[PDB]
């Protein structure tokens, strides 16, 4: 079937239900080798886990479960994850090789659906003051963070800095750092970094940047042990629905861009290099 439309339809339904897929955790989903899923697969597996009530982070193909001594239980239904790539094909008239880009599906099962797996496969309280570890992380991203009494958090792309209100006015360090995480996600879109604002001139006012930032903030908060704030997104949800109904590929681009934003903050903070 149409993988693009199948995923987009699942997302549209979760939004119309009142709980968008990427909000469901409120636990990164992992492959059988322990590596995290990425991009649109994170969103799909969060949704499935919530829909079906799974608690394990791990997802297996039937074969991967078999190789580990596990058996998918009778009657259990798998879940779709997608892979993009290129594959070698030939012209036909000529034999010229031409790598073709493709989208394909895989079926995976949560560890909770499987008997016999090794046992390995079966939030920090921050109070109201600054946290040394989270302060160190955000400093290491490279973001210029400025503070004033203005009671609004935002990323200023022209001066290229994040404005935060004072932490004491949140009466919750968790709320402070979740808010900073959200603005740091926007901060990755600057022309000198991921360059989202010029690449996605959003003429049909799909609120595409806010969708990327919300998904990217969920990914970043998942990895930081924080709880994202969703209350500042009611104004965009209708445009997101409109966008998804118009373009069955859009949520894939948004999830990929979201993943790139979360990647860049974590790479900067680890002094990642090639």
């Amino acid at each position: 079937f149409d993988l693009y439309q199948h995923v987009t339809d699942r997302i549209i339904a979760s939004i119309e239900a009142g709980t968008p897929a990427w909000r469901k955790p409120w636990q990164m989903p992992l492959r059988s080798n322990g590596e995290a899923y990425r991009g649109i697969n994170v969103v799909m597996l969060w949704l499935t886990a919530a829909e079906k009530g799974y608690r394990s982070a791990y997802w297996f193909t039937y074969r991967q479960a078999k190789e580990l001594g596990g058996q998918v239980r009778k009657g259990e239904k798998g879940s779709t994850v997608v892979k993009f790539g290129t594959i070698e094909r030939e012209d036909e008239q000529t034999g010229e090789e031409k790598k073709i880009p493709y989208l394909k599906g895989y079926t995976v099962f949560n560890a909770d659906q499987i008997d016999g797996l090794p046992e390995q496969y079966h939030a920090r309280d921050l109070g109201t003051a600054a946290d040394p570890e989270l302060d160190a992380f955000f400093a290491a991203t490279g973001a210029d963070i400025r503070t004033s009494s203005e009671p609004r958090a935002y990323y200023n792309p022209t001066g290229d800095y994040i404005h935060m209100p004072p932490i004491a006015t949140f009466h919750s360090a968790a709320g402070y750092y979740a808010t900073l995480a959200h603005e740091a996600t926007h901060w990755t879109g600057h022309k000198s970094r991921l360059d989202r604002f010029s690449r996605f001139s959003d003429r049909k006012s799909y609120a595409f940047e806010e969708l990327i930032a919300e998904i990217g903030n969920c990914m970043l908060c998942a990895s930081l042990g924080l709880i994202p704030d969703f209350d500042q997104s009611a104004a965009y949800v209708q445009s997101w629905l409109r966008a998804l109904k118009d373009d069955k590929r859009l949520i894939f681009k948004a999830a990929t861009e979201a993943q790139k934003a979360a990647d860049l903050l974590q790479e900067n903070a680890a002094n990642f290099q090639r």
